C-alpha cells in the first residue's frame, strides 16, 4: 500500500476547517503595513502610511532608504550604481560592491558570473540583463513608496506578527538581491548577530552545480513578481510559549494518523499545517549553500526568505509561523539532484485578509554530536516542546485546526531518529489536538513501521504520558549506561515488549 491508517480526505485542512478571522487591524502584537480600508481582492494593497516613516534603532529593520544609512547617504550611492546597464556580469558585481566597498576582496561572485556567462543561453542572458535586473532595480529603488512603514524585528522572546503585502515583500527581497541592507554583513557585527544573513551575496559564491538551480528559481519568481504585481497578504508570527504541557501527567489519547511513502508536503499537504524543518536561524543556508528541505520550500516560495530580515533565531520555546506565501516554482530532485522545473501557477485559495491558505511553521530540532544523545530526558522534552510551540494555537478549537504535515523533523544532517522524531511529532500533535499527516519519501518499511506503532499504542488507549514514559524507560534501561554508540534494542521494539509484558 502507498498509505496508511486514516485516510486523508479524513483530514482537516484550511480554509474549510477555519474560522471566520477577525478583522484585520494593527494592535500592539500586530504590525499591519498596508491599508485594511482599502483591502480589496485582486487590488495591488495600498502601503499605510502614504507616506514614508524611519525608525533607526534597535528595535526595527535598519532600512537601506533611510536618511540615517550614511558622510554621505549610502541611498543616494546605491541609486547612483544601481541605474545603470548592465550588459556583462561584472557590471552587476561592480555596481554592488560600490556601496559594499569593504567587501570587495571578501565576497566572490563566481557563480553569479558563471551562471550569466556558462549556464544561461545567449538568448536568456540577454533578458536577464535587458529585462529582469532592470526591473529588480526599479522594484528595489521603489521602496521608500512601498515600505512606507517600519518593519519591527521580530526579536527573542516576543509574541508578535507582522502583516504584509507580497508586493512590499518583493521591494524588499530586490534589495537583499542587490545587497542593499546596512549592518547585516560583518563576521564580528554586535547587531544583528542574531539574525540570519538577509543579503544575498553568499548566493554568488562558488561553483556549486546548486546555485545555477537556485539562481533559477529565484530569478522565476522575480520575473513573476516584477512583471505583474502580486495583490495578497503574507502574515509572519513570532510564537513563544512559557506553559509547557507535564508530558509524564498528560491523559490526552493520540489523534489520527496518515502515513505514506510517496507525495510531498507542499502538494499533498495543501491547507494543513506544513513543517519547515528549519535551521535556529530560520531559512538555513537557502541564499548560501544549503539545499535540503527548508531550503527547498524557502526557494520556491521565496516570500519565506523575507522572514530572515526581522527573525531572530529561535530559542528553544519559539517558532515563527508563516501563513500566506506563494508558490512561484516547481522542482524536481532534493539536495544534490535538485533542479528547477517551471514557473508554477499557486491555485491556493486566499483567506478574508487575502492570504493564500498556506500556513508553514519553522520549528528547529536538535543537531546531535552523538546519535544516543538525543534519548537523555531533557532532549526529547526539548523537542516535545518545541513541535508543541509550532503546533498548539491558543485560542482556537480543535475542530478549526488543520491537521500538521510532516516528516522526518531533524533527520538528516542533525542525527535525529526518525521512529523516535515520528513518535515525539506524533504526541506533540496529540497534545496540541491535531491529526498527523506524515510523509516518508519513498521509505516504505518506515511507513508502516510508523503505521503500526501508532495503531498498537492507540488500540491500546495509551494517553501521551502513557508513551512519553515509555520513552523514559527506554532512556533508562537502554540509553543511559549504554557504553557503545548505539543500544542493544531499538526503541519500537522495546515499546512493543514493554506494553504486550
Ligand atoms: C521534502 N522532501 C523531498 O521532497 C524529498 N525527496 C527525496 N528523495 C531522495 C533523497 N533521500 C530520500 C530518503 O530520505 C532522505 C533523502 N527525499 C526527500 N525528503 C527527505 C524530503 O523531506
Ligand atoms: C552595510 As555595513 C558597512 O553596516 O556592513
Amino acid at each position: 500500500k502507498k498509505w496508511l491508517g486514516t485516510p486523508i480526505e479524513e483530514m482537516r485542512r484550511m480554509p474549510r476547517c477555519g474560522i471566520r478571522l477577525p478583522l484585520l487591524r494593527p494592535s500592539a502584537n500586530h504590525t499591519v503595513t498596508i491599508r485594511v480600508d482599502l483591502l480589496r481582492a485582486g487590488e495591488v494593497p495600498k502601503p499605510f502610511p502614504t507616506h514614508y516613516k524611519d525608525l533607526w534603532d534597535n528595535k526595527h529593520v535598519k532600512m537601506p532608504c533611510s536618511e540615517q544609512n550614511l558622510a554621505g547617504s549610502r541611498w543616494e550611492l546605491i541609486q547612483t550604481a544601481l541605474l545603470n546597464k548592465f550588459t556583462r556580469p561584472q557590471n552587476l558585481k561592480d555596481a554592488i560592491l560600490k556601496y559594499n566597498v569593504a567587501y570587495s576582496k571578501k565576497w566572490d561572485f563566481t557563480a553569479l558570473i558563471d551562471f550569466w556567462d556558462k549556464v544561461l543561453e545567449e538568448a536568456e542572458a540577454q533578458h536577464l540583463y535587458q529585462s529582469i535586473l532592470p526591473d529588480m532595480v526599479k522594484i528595489a529603488l521603489c521602496l521608500p513608496n512601498i515600505c512606507t512603514q517600519p518593519i519591527p524585528l521580530l526579536a527573542a522572546a516576543m509574541n508578535h506578527s507582522i502583516t504584509m503585502s507580497q508586493e512590499q515583500i518583493a521591494s524588499l527581497l530586490a534589495n537583499a538581491f542587490f545587497c542593499t541592507f546596512p549592518r547585516r554583513n560583518a563576521k564580528m557585527k554586535s547587531e544583528y548577530s542574531s539574525y540570519p544573513d538577509i543579503n544575498f551575496n553568499r548566493l554568488f559564491e562558488g561553483r556549486s552545480s546548486r546555485k545555477p538551480e537556485k539562481l533559477k528559481t529565484l530569478f522565476c519568481y522575480f520575473r513573476r513578481v516584477t512583471a505583474a504585481a502580486p495583490t495578497g497578504l503574507v502574515t509572519f508570527t513570532r510564537q513563544s510559549l512559557e506553559d509547557f504541557p507535564e508530558w509524564e501527567r498528560c491523559e490526552k489519547p493520540l489523534t489520527r494518523l496518515h502515513v505514506t511513502y510517496e507525495g510531498t508536503i507542499e502538494e499533498n499537504g495543501q491547507g494543513m499545517l506544513q513543517v519547515d524543518f528549519a535551521n535556529r536561524f530560520v531559512g538555513g543556508g537557502v541564499t548560501s549553500a544549503g539545499l535540503v528541505q527548508e531550503e527547498i520550500r524557502f526557494l520556491i516560495n521565496p516570500e519565506l526568505i523575507i522572514s530572515r530580515l526581522f527573525t531572530e533565531v529561535l530559542d528553544h520555546n519559539e517558532c515563527l509561523i508563516i501563513t500566506g506565501t506563494e508558490q512561484y516554482s516547481e522542482y524536481t530532485g532534493y539536495a544534490e539532484t535538485y533542479r528547477w522545473s517551471r514557473s508554477h501557477e499557486d491555485g491556493s485559495e486566499r483567506d478574508d485578509w487575502q492570504r493564500r491558505c498556506t500556513e508553514i511553521v519553522a520549528i528547529d530540532a536538535l543537531h546531535f554530536r552523538r546519535y544516543l544523545d538525543q534519548f537523555v530526558p531533557e532532549k526529547m522534552r526539548r523537542e516535545l516542546n518545541k513541535a508543541y510551540c509550532g503546533f498548539l494555537r491558543p485560542g482556537v478549537s480543535s475542530e478549526n485546526l488543520s491537521a500538521v504535515a510532516t516528516g522526518n523533523w531533524g533527520c538528516g544532517a542533525f542525527g535525529g531518529d526518525a521512529r523516535l522524531k515520528a513518535l515525539i511529532q506524533i504526541l506533540a500533535a496529540a497534545a496540541a489536538e491535531r491529526d498527523v499527516v506524515y510523509f516518508t519519501f519513498g521509505d516504505s518499511e518506515l511507513m508502516r513501521d510508523i503505521y503500526s506503532m501508532h495503531i498498537f499504542l492507540t488500540e491500546r488507549k495509551l494517553t501521551v504520558g502513557d508513551v512519553y514514559k515509555l520513552l523514559l524507560r527506554y532512556y533508562n534501561e537502554e540509553c543511559r549506561n549504554c557504553s557503545t554508540p548505539g543500544p542493544d534494542i531499538k526503541l519500537y521494539p522495546f515499546i512493543y515488549h514493554a506494553v504486550e509484558s
